[PDB]
C-alpha cells in the first residue's frame, strides 16, 4: 500500500519542484542559462538525465507581457505562471531506475541553480 | 511548502520500505544473505551506500520463537514484527545528496532482492 514491490507492473513516479534561488542571486539570468539558445540546453539536459525537466512560474518565459496575457486568459495550462519560479523534475520507472534518474537530474539541476559552487 | 529550497537549513529525508519478495522466491533465505555472518553484510552495505538499512517484519530475526515473545510483550519497538517482511532504507541530506544516497542504496538492495537477475 505504502510498500515498494520490486515485481509491480506499475512504474513509480518521482516529482520535485526546486525553487530557482532568485533571492540568493538577484541578478543572475537562470532562465536563460537553463533553457539555452532555442532551448537546446534544457533539451540536452533531459536527454542526458532521462528526466522530464521544465522551468515554470513567474519569469519562466521572460516576456512579462506574454506571461500577463496567458495568465489573464484563465486557461489552466498556464496556471503555473503564478507560482514562484522553479524547476520541475519528473521521472518514472521501477524504483532503482526512478531514483537513479531523479538523483542524476537533481545533481545536474543543482549545477545550474548554485552557479558559484566549488 | 512543497517546493525544495536548495538553501534550506533542513536536510530532506527519504524513506522506502521494499518488500522482500518471498512470493516470487519461496525458499530463498533473503534474511540470512542480507544480514550476513554476525550482520557484517548489512553493516558493509550501510557503510558503502551511506544509508540506514534495516530488515523488518515477520521473519526478520529468523527465530519464530523470539519474534513471538517480543510481539506478545506489546513493546512498540517491536511493532514491525507484524508487517510483511521488508527492507527499510532511510537517508537524509540536502536534495542532491539524499537522492544519490537513496539511488545507491535502492540499487544495491535490488541486487539482494532479485537474486537471479542479469
Ligand atoms: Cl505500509
Ligand atoms: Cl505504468
Ligand atoms: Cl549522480
Ligand atoms: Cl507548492
Ligand atoms: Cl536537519
Ligand atoms: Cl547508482
Ligand atoms: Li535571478
Ligand atoms: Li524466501
Amino acid at each position: 500500500e505504502n510498500y515498494l514491490d520490486l515485481f509491480s507492473h506499475k512504474n513509480m513516479k518521482l516529482k520535485e519542484r526546486v525553487l530557482i534561488p532568485v533571492k540568493q542571486y538577484p541578478k543572475f539570468n537562470f532562465v536563460g542559462k537553463i533553457l539555452g539558445p532555442q532551448g537546446n540546453t534544457i533539451k540536452r539536459l533531459q536527454e542526458e538525465t532521462g528526466a522530464k525537466i521544465s522551468v515554470l512560474g513567474k519569469g519562466s518565459m521572460r516576456d512579462k507581457a506574454k506571461e500577463e496575457e496567458l495568465r489573464k486568459g484563465g486557461d489552466p495550462k498556464y496556471a503555473h505562471l503564478n507560482m514562484d519560479l522553479h524547476v520541475f523534475i519528473e521521472v518514472f520507472g521501477p524504483p532503482c531506475e526512478a531514483y537513479a534518474l531523479m538523483a542524476h537530474a537533481m545533481c545536474e539541476v543543482k549545477k545550474f541553480l548554485v552557479p558559484d559552487m566549488m
